[PDB]
Parts: structure tokens; C-alpha cells; sequence
């Protein structure tokens, strides 16, 4: 199966941020943006794996899903990566990761030792949306400086999801396999 590890969002943030993504919209360029479901904080890209590895993975998830407290996080602000002359992901950001940065080191040195690819500096981020193609570049380095600094709200980090994305025509199709709440 295809997998991946992720923190999830809530509503107020959810409506939020979709709003955010209409203003955006598609004149300054061709987007493919995240459906509402589909908004999260990625932990880890895990590719294809097993069965079996998604229940060894489960068991280690757990161990460290315990080892941190539930907390509140402000999503804020407008990144692009990899740079603002080259743009390909728009992403919002996370108003102080460091537990959730924590976390994600700990997530990728443990699933590393099972063979699982480290990656590159871990940003916590919620991906608003993909850029195709650029048709107006004024337009959308004005457009998304303009929500540079953005306020989207807060939630709570109360839980880590083992998930299952299956690539349907139009949309990939995400399907929660375990869920970990955080202590108190
Ligand atoms: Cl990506």
C-alpha cells in the first residue's frame, strides 16, 4: 500500500484554509489544490509498503505517540518551496513545530532502522496546493505575498494517524489504517 504518517487539522482551520485556497484561485496559475479532507501536517512519507510493516510501524508509532503531550498550534503564514522564483508547493506554516519537529526526528530515525529513507529538513506544514504551471508570475508572487504573514487559526495536535492513500483519477483517496492520541 501506499502510506504515510500524519497530524491532522480541525474544522475551523479546515474551512480556513479552503477559503484561503479560493482566494488564491487558478488566474495566476494552474493548481492542483489539496481537497478539503485531505488537509494535514505530514509527518512522513512512507512510499509503498507492507502490510506487515504498517503493524510494525503501528507498535513504534504508539511508543512515541505517548512520549509527548497534546498541545495547540497556530497555522500562520504562506511559504512556497523550494524557492519563491521556483514554485511548486504552496504550503501554509506552523506557528511553533518544535514538538511536533521532535516528534517527526524520532518517527524517521526509529522507521530508519527498518530500512525507511530519512528526509530532507523537516518543516511542519500543511500543503495548500501544487503548481502545475505559472501563467501570471507578478500576479501570483503579489497574490501570495499578500498572505505571507496570514493568521489561518489554531488547533489541537491530539493524535498521529498511520494513513493509506489510494490515487484515484481525479484525486487521491486517503484512508486512516491507526490512530495514536498524544498524552496529557
Ligand atoms: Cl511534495
Amino acid at each position: 500500500m501506499r502510506a504515510f504518517i500524519a497530524i491532522d487539522v480541525n474544522e475551523s482551520v479546515r474551512d480556513s484554509l479552503v477559503r484561503a485556497q479560493d482566494y488564491i484561485g487558478s488566474k495566476e496559475a494552474k493548481i492542483k489544490f489539496v481537497e478539503r479532507e485531505n488537509l494535514h501536517i505530514t509527518l512522513k512519507f512512507l512510499g509503498e509498503i507492507t502490510e506487515e510493516q504498517a503493524e510494525e510501524i503501528k507498535n513504534i508509532l504508539k511508543k512515541i505517540a505517548e512520549k509527548y503531550k497534546k498541545h495547540e498550534v497556530k497555522v500562520k503564514g504562506i511559504g512556497v518551496f523550494p524557492n519563491p522564483n521556483y514554485i511548486r508547493v504552496i504550503w501554509a506554516g506552523i506557528e511553533n513545530d518544535e514538538i511536533i519537529r521532535e516528534m517527526a526526528r524520532e518517527i524517521e530515525d526509529e522507521l530508519a532502522k527498518l530500512g525507511f529513507k530519512k528526509e530532507g529538513n523537516f518543516v511542519a506544514h500543511i500543503t495548500l496546493g501544487r503548481v502545475k504551471f505559472v501563467k501570471d508570475k507578478l500576479g501570483l508572487t503579489m497574490k501570495l505575498k499578500e498572505l505571507a504573514n496570514e493568521d489561518f487559526g489554531s488547533f489541537v495536535v491530539d493524535a498521529i494517524e498511520l494513513k493509506k492513500s489510494t490515487l484515484t483519477p481525479k484525486g487521491p483517496i486517503y484512508e486512516t489504517l491507526a490512530r495514536f492520541e498524544l498524552s496529557e
